[PDB]
């Protein structure tokens, strides 16, 4: 049995987080963001070629994919097409990847919804407009409606649910992305994060999605400070790291081991999967990017050199989208032989070495029962205005639920809004919420900021 965060997802599911976990210090999966999408060795793409597959002789483990791809922003997404039209596309992709043999994984550069803007465009305070009771926020639901499809549409030709490791967003720990730490508190996050679970799992009711969480990098071994963002055990199946690099240096490399078996240790204490969800060169390894000598055998050694930092499941390198920008090296790149001998390694796993990842027989342990506020979150300021305290409550049965804004300014009864949170109106520093449920009685507080 393993504690998962779906507890009623698919056996394919459950087997797949079985087998990453396993995997784990054994061997690591190598991926590559749109892997059969994007490449400038492959030609025109169909979802069955890749760069990876004509320089290593083998696709990778793992194929990543991104929203974008509904948004009709990257292929195979056509900016013509209805976001429908593009999930079909998607999921083809997915399908394909699944017969290839390889694991999917979903990121999500997800578009600034307030000013119609990239996920670069950092202005409009989208995280927040975005949250529960946010006034974008029903953008943000029919975005993730639109991936709850996806997730549906992604079945075998047996109808067999695909399974697929979700990562939204990540990398929260800088700030050039809309979701990132200037814009949001910690707590604004992890309610974010949570409610993407949520709303997925509990009201969509997605059963094939690993979720993944991964906040950045270089936190020099640091558990505090990674730990800072995180959404909680009930939200995470895989604890990740995003790290870039295009040094070399000892410096860098004995930062990176620092981190990967932090993430390593972290994720044994709590029985979950950690890896090493993004990496590669700086500005990856073509013309606009650079040549770090032997920088994957380097990088692939000093991990597997330390027992801990090993123990990571799968590391993928980002899309080969053009020759200014691509991460995996082809003919007339300085770094194709190292990559080529990282590839070699057998360490490394490729598509032809991951067999039997889900058809594993494993058993979902109970979901634990959480209490959280998704409104107004932790760490977030209040204005006078008149709002909505939202409290969520999963995992047992609750019978009633309780807030007392203290300073005890308040005291508000809660109801139940018969699919998510227990609301009631609050017209405005210390929010805490008691649930008297089947598994005894469950309180949370959050602090807040007055305007
Ligand atoms: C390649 As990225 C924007 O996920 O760091």
């Amino acid at each position: 049995t393993i504690a998962i965060v779906d507890a009623d997802a698919t056996a394919e599911t459950r087997s797949l987080l079985s087998y990453l976990d396993g995997v784990r210090g054994e061997g690591i999966l190598f991926g590559h963001q749109h892997t059969t999408s994007f490449g400038l060795t492959t030609g025109p793409t169909d979802g069955t070629t890749s760069d990876v597959k004509n320089v290593t002789g083998d696709f990778p483990a793992v194929f990543g994919w991104d929203t974008l791809i509904i948004e009709g922003n990257e292929r195979p997404g056509l900016a013509e097409n209805t976001r429908d039209e593009n999930i079909a596309l998607f999921a083809d992709y997915i399908r394909k990847a699944d017969a290839i043999g390889g694991v999917n994984t979903v990121s999500a550069h997800v578009e600034n919804f307030v000013t119609g803007g990239s996920f670069y465009d950092t202005s409009g305070d989208t995280l927040r407009a975005v949250l529960p009771g946010g006034s974008h926020h029903a953008e943000l639901v029919a975005y993730l409606d639109d991936i709850a499809e996806l997730a549906d549409a992604s079945r075998r030709d047996d109808g067999t649910l695909i399974p697929i490791v979700f990562r939204p967003w990540h990398e929260n720990a800088g700030s050039w992305f809309w979701w990132g730490a200037a814009y949001g508190s910690p707590g604004e996050y992890q309610e974010l994060y949570r409610f993407t679970v949520e709303y997925l799992r509990d009201v969509k009711g997605v059963s094939n999605f690993l979720y993944a969480w991964g906040p950045g990098g270089g936190f020099g071994g640091n558990r505090d400070v990674y730990l800072r963002t995180y959404p909680g055990d009930a939200f995470v199946d895989v604890l990740g790291l995003d790290t870039y690099d295009s040094t070399g240096s000892d410096a860098f490399l004995a930062g990176l081991v620092a981190d990967l078996r932090m993430i390593a240790e972290i994720a044994d204490e709590k029985g979950k999967v950690s890896a090493f969800t993004e990496f590669g060169v700086s500005g990856g390894v073509g013309t606009n990017g650079s040549s770090p000598a032997q920088w994957f055998t380097k990088v692939l050694a000093a991990i597997k050199a330390d027992p801990v930092a090993s123990r990571n499941a799968y590391m993928e390198t980002w899309a080969n989208f053009d020759a200014g920008q691509h991460f995996v090296p082809v003919p007339g790149d300085a770094l194709l032989e190292d990559f080529q001998a990282y590839a070699a390694d057998p360490f490394t796993l490729f598509a032809s070495e991951v067999t039997g990842a889900f058809d594993r027989t494993v058993a979902a342990a109970p979901a634990q029962p959480v209490v959280h506020i998704a409104s107004p979150a932790d760490g977030a300021r209040v204005a006078s205005a008149p709002t909505t305290v939202r409290v969520r409550v999963g995992g047992t049965d609750v019978q009633s639920v309780t807030v007392e804004v203290a300073q005890v300014v308040d005291t508000l009864d809660l109801a139940y809004d018969g699919a998510l949170w227990w609301t009631a109106p609050w017209s405005p520093y210390t929010v805490t919420a008691t649930a008297t449920t089947a598994a005894g009685t469950l309180d949370v507080t959050n602090e807040v900021a007055a305007a």
